[PDB]
């Protein structure tokens, strides 16, 4: 799986240890092994949100599988809490777009996992 | 809705009040309110448009609902426009990606919109 | 088509001609002329990949059709090699996303592909 972060939030601001936690908070709830886990973090965006320059945030969860209603609700709860927690961003300023991706749209290790 | 813009042309010649205006405009167009707009502009980028690295754009606009042949047809007029008058790129070296999301897919507030 | 890879490898260790390489590598692969390429490379970024901070990237690839199973390992095992042979990332730290656009849903100087 796949996540990306875009804040306005400024990189002293990311703590120490925060892509580990959501790889390993990821993993728990995707059920992908941590290995599989990729995430990428933006700080310092040039970025509003419903016209403020408040600390926001614009993510993304890419997944072969493991994306629907139910999960894709639970995800959101865990991501806009550790969002929240981490880089103190209010969860009604964050919008996270949710992907499931088909195995023949994958890329990885010279193929795909088709 | 979310709406990004990734170019080469450099910070300084993003006027100020242009996240505003972007804002401000794509809540007519799509009328989705300016409060739920969230946009994010990406400047000084290492990138090419047909082999080229004169001034050029890739967007991508996000969106439940408010999303078809004919109101794409209408925000790629009105982005070209405003990328052009006020970043000075030419339109045909502009993408925009419009995408439709389905309310369970889209993340934000502690749950999804479905 | 649209192709952007972010990677956590240095600005300087990208060579020079490298968006020039991928334009024409991809006009090839995707029998698209380089006049309609885009290319787009994010480097410096703060990431991470089976929660290990060597080297690796995430990638894009957005086309009007010419997207599917054959095609894709195909584009592949051509990206990866390049992003292992200019930028010394290994092949299972890259991941690439395929996007199979529907005309409408891209626009183009001041319209869509409709
Ligand atoms: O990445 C995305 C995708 C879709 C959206 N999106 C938000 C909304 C939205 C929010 C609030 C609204 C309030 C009134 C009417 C429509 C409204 N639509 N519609 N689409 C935001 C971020």
């Amino acid at each position: 799986p796949m996540f990306i972060v875009n804040t306005n939030v400024p990189r002293a601001s990311v703590p120490d240890g925060f892509l580990s936690e959501l790889t390993q908070q990821l993993a728990q709830a995707t059920g992908k092994p941590p290995q599989y886990i990729a995430v990428h973090v933006v700080p310092d965006q040039l970025m509003a949100f419903g016209g403020s320059s408040e600390p926001c945030a614009l993510c993304s969860l890419h997944s072969i599988g493991k994306i629907g209603g139910a999960q894709n609700r639970s995800y959101s709860k865990l991501l806009c809490g550790l969002l929240a927690e981490r880089l103190r961003i209010s969860p009604d300023r964050v919008y996270i777009n949710y992907y499931d991706m088909n195995a023949a749209n994958v890329g990885w290790n010279n193929s795909t996992f088709a």
